[PDB]
């Protein structure tokens, strides 16, 4: 039913524009959204500028609500010819906008930036929509 606490997120990726990563080239391009503390994937796109995954997660949100400071904080994970990339392209989506709409749905575009905001100039475009969910508890 629609019981428990009420809530539910959903981002689903359209494209990624300018993806390169620091190595001799791309090894696996997959994004991976770290929303609540659960560690979402998406498939793994071959080496290219502009991968494209065309794909989306889903969180569940029942029993805990959202705030103004929630947002969700997505980074790509390459597969390093030598070990390992500790960063490659990290984007932060403020989630706070989606829920502060009566839409509860809308197109973000967050550029995988760092403090210098040019680490890689690429653009992952999501599309987030809120999970309306009642809770009827009574």
């Amino acid at each position: 039913g629609s019981g428990g606490g009420g809530g539910m997120l959903r981002v689903f990726i359209l494209y990624a524009e300018n993806v390169h990563t620091p190595d001799t080239d791309i090894s696996d391009a997959y994004c991976s959204a770290v929303f609540a503390g659960v560690k979402k994937r998406t498939k793994v796109i071959k080496n290219s500028v502009n991968p494209v995954w065309n794909e989306g997660f889903e969180w569940d949100l029942k029993g805990i609500p959202l705030d103004q400071g929630s947002e969700l904080h997505v980074v790509v994970k390459d597969h390093e010819t030598m070990g390992r990339n500790r960063f490659l392209g990290e984007a932060k989506v403020p989630l706070r906008e989606v829920l502060a709409t009566p839409s509860l749905s809308a197109s973000f575009n967050a550029p995988l930036l760092d403090t210098k905001k040019q680490p890689t100039g690429a653009s992952l475009v999501l599309q987030v929509s809120y999970t309306p969910l009642p809770g009827a508890v009574l």
